[PDB]
């Protein structure tokens, strides 16, 4: 079985129909949008149908716009003719052929490709603790009919269009970078002697879901005790269009039952899963798409390009491990500050791997339960 996601124009005249609502990028390259187009031959005669794609940051709305109401910067932009057909007949997919096949002789097959230099789907509704606006990146697929007037003003009406806002999937690439670790220590006021913490991840990407073992190593040579261990994924977002808003917010936390006593060593593997579903406030964190959807997801890190500005990834995501240990006896009386140390790493979904029957279901996206 293949889920066939479509949608078709309030005035009946054109139905698009896509494999995917979700394009993989694995970064070496990614995913082409491939689909087709039904048209009723009676209501496109005399017309032209097109598929574009846009990638757009906006800042200020949920979407691009009302009123006019927000700031908007485009990213990458393509458009091809579907109909009536352009050059040669035929599919250039399996996809395309079958399709066409199944739904007959007034569908019409287009091939939109993403180019290396785009982000992936990002986008933010801030908290009633945050400053600065809901902004985001949204990949469109818009299908549209143009027709011509008299007065030789060319029309694009609404009713004759479909648009689906599709997502850009991060996945992993083929290779990774080396074992996250850190080490840090502190030597207290009044105090001869260190407290040292090291802190290890098994490696530098995980998967969505993927169960991150933290291992602790806590050296007190102090007389001091470590009255507490909590250790955090903390999502780290900026906003590099526009406004220059800057989040960090915990989206995973675990807290050891153990305190680590004067002159004694403590270690310990802690296991996080940074998950959307652990957060009743989906507010004021980076995500994958809508908070109203259940498909969304946290958004992957950031990949950036060599050669890329990084303002034109328009939001950077970024995750790090967070341990804080808590200090008996330090705090308003010897420290106004944390003791903490971050390891980062980056968080994405799995490396992908290396006729048919179709099922047609509305490309809309499932509200949350
Ligand atoms: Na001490």
């Amino acid at each position: 079985n293949h889920v066939i996601f479509k949608k078709i124009s309030r005035d009946k005249s054109v139905t698009i129909y896509l494999g995917k609502r979700d394009y993989i990028d694995h970064v070496e390259r990614v995913e082409p949008v491939d689909g087709v187009v039904l048209v009723d031959p009676e209501l496109v005669k005399g017309k032209r149908v097109y598929v574009s794609l846009t990638c757009a940051f906006r800042y200020g709305q949920e979407d691009i716009d009302v009123m006019g109401l927000s700031f908007r910067r485009d990213l990458y932009f393509s458009q091809v003719q579907v109909f009536p057909p352009v050059g040669a007949s035929g599919a250039t997919t399996r996809l395309q052929e079958s399709l066409i096949k199944k739904l007959g002789a007034n569908t019409y097959p287009f091939l939109l490709t993403f180019p290396d230099y785009l982000p992936c789907s990002v986008m933010l509704q801030p908290a009633p603790q945050d400053v600065g606006k809901s902004c985001g990146v949204d990949f469109e697929i818009k299908a549209f009919a143009t027709h011509s007037t008299d007065v030789e003003e060319d029309k694009i009406p609404k009713k004759s269009s479909v648009r689906l806002l599709i997502r850009k999937v991060q996945h992993a690439p083929r290779d990774m970078g080396p074992q996250p670790r850190a080490e840090a220590s502190w030597q207290f006021f009044m105090s001869d002697k260190p407290l040292r913490l090291a802190v290890s991840l098994s490696k530098e990407i995980y998967y969505h879901g993927e169960p991150i073992p933290v291992t602790v190593a806590v050296t007190n040579s102090t007389e001091k005790t470590v009255k507490k261990i909590k250790v955090l994924v903390e999502q780290v977002t900026n906003v590099v269009l526009y406004s220059s808003d800057y989040y960090i917010k915990t989206v995973a936390a675990e807290e050891a039952q153990e305190k680590v006593p004067p002159n004694s060593s403590l270690t310990k593997t802690l296991t996080l899963v940074p998950l959307l579903a652990n957060n009743r406030e989906r507010r004021g964190i980076a995500l994958d798409g809508k908070i109203k959807h259940e498909d969304t997801n946290l958004a992957s890190s950031t990949i950036i390009k060599e050669g890329i500005d990084k303002t034109v990834m328009g939001i950077l995501v970024s995750y790090q491990i967070k341990v804080k240990l808590t200090v008996s006896g330090l705090l308003g009386e010897l420290t106004s500050s944390e003791v903490a140390t971050e390891v980062p790493f980056r968080l994405m979904h799995p490396q992908p791997e290396d006729d048919e029957n179709f099922v047609f279901e509305e490309f809309a996206r499932q509200n949350l339960k």
